[PDB]
């Protein structure tokens, strides 16, 4: 299991969560000097635990899938709630069995679905640690439209932090104020899978993506990544999705 708590929390001690996330999920090679997700898990094995904390120290468990940093579903006192979506049904066979009651959520866990049912875009949702405190504390007690809300903020402060360097920092510069994510933060989270696949194709090309990615930079200026020696791939990403899975 990994935890984190909003109570004290500072830019140093969400390092040393996202840290301790990244390092809970297994792999056996590294492509480009990137951990590389294994293609499958087979039982409980598959789900890691995330205990968050807000800052009156309350508490969720959050099972992710350690094969894509997808959450699953999470734990809220006695009750479970997990995605509308095949892999979040399976999910609920082996976590929070213990729950007295499971929800399931009247939405899958995709952005874009998330997006519907919270009635806005993730570039207007402002994300920091003070938002995930809100998030936390929303999930607590069940309300599906106030959820969809947590829930995308609670995946960009999480998984997208462990994938990708960039948005660890965004968040630490988020350590006391939000602020809605940055242009090139959206991009990143859209291009994971892509740019997951590209690297891994890029061994036996050379180094060369066989399909080049669009993101948008820092600056807000769109740029084009064609080959590993580019800095998302030396810098920035984290994690790889792996090609079986895609
Ligand atoms: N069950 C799920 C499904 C998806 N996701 C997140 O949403 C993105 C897909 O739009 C995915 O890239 C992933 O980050 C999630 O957190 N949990
Ligand atoms: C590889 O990517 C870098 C950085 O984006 C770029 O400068 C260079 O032109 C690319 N090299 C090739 C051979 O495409």
């Amino acid at each position: 299991d990994v935890s984190f708590r909003l109570s004290g929390a500072d830019p140093s001690s969400y390092g040393m969560f996202i840290k301790d996330l990244r390092n809970a999920l297994p792999h056996t090679e590294k492509v480009y000097n990137i951990p590389l997700l294994l293609p499958s898990v087979s039982g409980a094995g598959r789900y890691l635990l995330m205990h968050l904390f807000n800052y009156d120290g309350n508490t969720i468990t959050v099972a992710v899938d350690v094969t894509n940093v997808y959450i699953m579903g999470y734990l809220a006192l006695t009750t479970s709630y997990f995605f509308n979506e095949p892999a979040a049904d399976l999910a609920s066979q082996y976590v929070f069995r213990s729950a007295r009651r499971k929800i399931t959520l009247p939405y899958s866990g995709n952005y874009e679905r998330l997006q519907i049912a919270a009635g806005k875009p993730r570039e207007k949702i402002p994300i920091g640690l003070p938002a995930l405190d809100t998030a936390i504390s929303t999930l607590l007690h069940y309300d599906s439209t106030a959820a969809a809300g947590a829930l995308l903020v609670l995946i960009q402060t999480t998984a997208e932090a462990a994938r990708f360097k960039y948005i660890e920092q965004q968040i630490q510069e988020r350590a006391y104020r939000d602020e809605v994510p940055s242009s090139a933060t959206i991009s990143l989270e859209n291009s994971w899978s892509g740019l997951s696949k590209q690297i891994q194709l890029a061994q036996g090309n050379n180094g060369v993506f066989r399909t080049p990615t669009v993101l948008v930079d820092s600056k807000g200026n769109r740029v084009q990544i064609t080959n590993v020696t580019s800095n998302v791939v030396t810098s920035n990403i984290q994690l790889l999705l792996n090609t079986k899975n895609i």
